[PDB]
């Protein structure tokens, strides 16, 4: 997160860190057994880390649970990033509490102009790299479809939306991949892509979760 703020420990209790020896992506806990992340975060050997604030220190509220299965969306296209969503099943159910809590899926698609909360442990610099160890947060509005397509002509599908600031300076970034965009208390987006981070006229692009609720619900019901 570039240009954001330190959230405060466990104030984003649905935020997870995906660890394969190191933190490599975020995700969102949607019930005690399932995490939503980006398809571009797929790899083997995933451990889901819940209740995290500082990802380099065991502070006492964490739960570390190996993934038993990952399910990348059948239509994910890694060239265009269309359908950039994946489900991760936990080997055992998380113990839900005030610091580890699920986030609801949307029932409708959020509107342009809605202020959302984006969070993660990604790079905090728009040039160079610095990785924070505590969770960072960013308030960002959903941008109009017209502005999004003007920023990325020929690249925005109906399964994507832009959020952030066209003037730059505030954005998600590498390492935030797969983490939540929460609007009106529900999971509306997944950190997906963007040209650089926090660059002028290059806002963040996010998977449009409201288009995947049927697939999520049916997949969870059978796995
Ligand atoms: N929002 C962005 N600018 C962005 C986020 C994650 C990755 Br990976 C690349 C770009
Ligand atoms: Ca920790």
């Amino acid at each position: 997160i570039v240009g954001g703020y330190t959230c405060g420990a466990n104030t984003v209790p649905y935020q997870v860190s995906l660890n394969s020896g190191y933190h490599f992506c975020g995700g969102s806990l949607i019930n005690s057994q399932w995490v939503v992340s980006a398809a571009h975060c797929y790899k083997s050997g995933i451990q889901v880390r819940l209740g995290e604030d500082n990802i380099n220190v065991v502070e006492g509220n964490e739960q570390f649970i190996s993934a038993s299965k990952s399910i990348v969306h059948p239509s994910y296209n890694s060239n265009t990033l269309n359908n950039d969503i994946m489900l991760i099943k936990l080997k055992s159910a998380a113990s839900l509490n005030s610091r580890v809590a699920s986030i609801s899926l949307p029932t409708s698609c959020a509107s342009a102009g809605t202020q959302c909360l984006i969070s993660g442990w990604g790079n905090t610099k728009s040039s160079g790299t610095s990785y924070p160890d505590v969770l960072k947060c960013l308030k960002a509005p959903i941008l109009s479809d017209s502005s999004c397509k003007s920023a990325y002509p020929g690249q925005i599908t109906s399964n994507m939306f832009c959020a952030g600031y066209l003037e730059g300076g505030k954005d998600s970034c590498q390492g935030d991949s797969g983490g939540p965009v929460v609007c009106s208390g529900k999971l509306q987006g997944i950190v997906s892509w963007g040209s650089g981070c926090a660059q002028k006229n290059k806002p963040g692009v996010y998977t449009k979760v409201c288009n995947y609720v049927s697939w999520i619900k049916q997949t969870i019901a059978s796995n």
